């Protein structure tokens, strides 16, 4: 099939450049997007297209990606993320993305809550 | 080398278990412990042997793991954890470990922290 680590790889760019709705292409229609925190469940593709149209007040003001890596399990991949911000001189979160076929069906953040929301 | 997959697996075993100086064998001496949030870094192995000790107090009451994956880089290391406690139904956590040879020098968690402290 496809490889997975770099569906995830140019999603991170699709997200960066604001590419949401190629971005969108990479997931199946009863996806679910758990982000920042473990409680905050988003169910399917409509409403997490719909939640890209705010990403700019979703991800911190500032924020900026400056390491990545892919890490590979059983049709699944964690990145692991460095990142830095306007309030932030340096920090990492992970996220882990499952796969359906080649499509992602479940993205789920691991992020320190309280940090991250300190930031905006 | 050894397998660094099955050095995480036993290692978790090993804290369920209570088994902290056998443990501790798998650390660096000048390894750092990021946890639970992304600014709890503390240095060095006897620090962190020290701080097994309260461990009944750093993991939640009645802490369990549910589910439990490992997912490769390279010379590191990613486990996804599912675990409950008296408090809560269900959430995940994700551990990055990080090896130098086949000793972990950073273990670096990956935690909803304002859910993790209001399970206390």
């Amino acid at each position: 099939g496809m490889n997975l680590a770099n569906i995830v790889q140019r999603g991170w760019e699709a997200l960066g450049a604001g590419d949401f709705d190629t971005l969108v292409t990479d997931y199946v229609e009863k996806m679910i997007f758990i982000m920042p925190g473990q409680a905050d469940v988003l169910k399917g593709r409509q409403a997490f297209r719909s939640a890209l149209d705010n990403l700019g007040e979703i991800l911190p003001p500032g924020f900026e990606i400056t390491g990545l890596r892919q890490l590979e399990g059983e049709n699944e991949i964690v990145s692991i993320v460095e990142w830095k911000s306007d309030k932030m001189i340096a920090s990492q979160l992970s996220v882990l993305f499952k796969f359906e076929g080649d499509q992602i069906y479940e993205e789920r953040w691991f992020v320190d809550t309280e940090q991250w929301k300190s930031v905006f």
